[PDB]
């Protein structure tokens, strides 16, 4: 019912998961799943980019989180809601704010918590449709991503 949120749970869990686990989820998609497919297509293209041009800067945060189990993980909300909701809204910021939680992910995995994958991808979703949903609504959603991202292809 609330398509949103239950889209964009999706999205991001699939793509920490496949960050994490090196594997595609053959899984069908919920609702919307032409656009899901899509949106997670895109993150992928995207996402590996942003974990890479600021590999300095993921590090140096990870770091300072130290996160070394479910209550660390569970403290993170706090922090993506001063870095991340306190500050002007793009899609930059979001794909952001995904990019490094899968670069957490990737460490989730590292040190053996692969179970703590699912509650950050719910964390992060909450924080990003919770406080961003009226941007969200205005920017189309999802298809709006998708669009914002395309990339025409090439003549010859
Ligand atoms: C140009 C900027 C990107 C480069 C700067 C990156 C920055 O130094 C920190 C390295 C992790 C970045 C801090 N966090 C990461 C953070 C904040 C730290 C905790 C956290 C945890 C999870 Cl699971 C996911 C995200 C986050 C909140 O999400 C961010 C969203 C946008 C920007 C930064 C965010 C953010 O600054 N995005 S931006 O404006 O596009």
């Amino acid at each position: 019912e609330d398509e949103l949120y239950r889209q964009s749970l999706e999205i991001i869990s699939r793509y920490l998961r496949e960050q994490a686990t090196g594997a595609k989820d053959t899984k069908p998609m919920g609702r919307s799943g032409a656009t899901s497919r899509k949106a997670l297509e895109t993150l992928r293209r995207v996402g590996d980019g942003v974990q890479r041009n600021h590999e300095t800067a993921f590090q140096g945060m990870l770091r300072k989180l130290d996160i070394k189990n479910e209550d660390d993980v569970k403290s993170l909300s706090r922090v993506m809601i001063h870095v991340f909701s306190d500050g002007v809204t793009n899609w930059g910021r979001i794909v952001t704010l995904i990019s490094f939680g899968a670069f957490v992910a990737k460490h989730l995995k590292t040190i053996n918590q692969e179970s703590c994958i699912e509650p950050l991808a719910e964390s992060i979703t909450d924080v990003l449709v919770r406080t961003k949903r009226d941007w969200l609504v205005k920017q189309r959603g999802w298809d709006g991503f998708v669009e914002f991202f395309h990339v025409e292809d090439l003549e010859g």
